């Protein structure tokens, strides 16, 4: 399914979508991406708009 990260970052902002087989895994790729990109942030997942989000 298609999953979305909302990055609410200091220095990084906007959106992304992935397909991934489910939510562990999209949750797995995005805080990977989201370290990549020097994010440290608060997560959270909303299961009905399979949206994560990142907030420092």
């Amino acid at each position: 399914g298609q999953y979305k990260l909302i990055l609410n970052g200091k220095t990084l902002k906007g959106e992304t979508t992935t397909e991934a087989v489910d939510a562990a895994t999209a949750e797995k790729m995005f805080k990977q991406y989201a370290n990549d990109n020097g994010v440290d942030g608060e997560w959270t997942y909303d299961d009905a708009t399979k949206t994560f989000t990142v907030t420092e």
